[PDB]
């Protein structure tokens, strides 16, 4: 939609969040606002009024797979663009994501060229 759209970027690791946020302010997207975990993630996402969501794979306590699956199985919330953001290219991992139902999916690390298409290409899909 408009580049107003609140993003929440979840990461366990604040150095990565912080370079998310970059490379979304740098594209134009000011509303981001940050997640530290699945269950964080969860907890504000059910607060409601995001419109997008960039999750880390590997992460502790829920990682991003398990956060992806509740959050298609949200009735409130199981259309909410999901990117996935990877350490590998791996096949496991990419389908197992795209199953889940992840809107798309990067691998770390990206640049915000990257970056903007993947997310071009999803708000294509979701006609965004």
């Amino acid at each position: 939609a408009d580049k107003e759209l609140k993003f929440l970027v979840v990461d366990d690791f604040s150095t990565m969040r912080r370079i998310v946020r970059n490379l979304l302010k740098e594209l134009g997207f000011n509303n981001v606002e940050e997640a530290e975990d699945g269950v964080d993630a969860l907890n504000k996402l059910q607060a409601g009024g995001y419109g997008f969501v960039i999750s880390c794979w590997n992460m502790p306590n829920m990682d991003g797979l398990e956060l992806l699956k509740t959050i298609r199985a949200d009735g409130a919330m199981s259309a909410l663009p999901v990117l996935m953001v990877i350490a590998e290219a791996k096949k496991e991992n990419i389908i197992a994501a795209a199953q889940a139902g992840a809107s798309g999916w990067v691998v770390k690390p990206f640049t915000a060229a990257t970056l903007e298409e993947k997310l071009n290409k999803i708000f294509e899909k979701l006609g965004m």
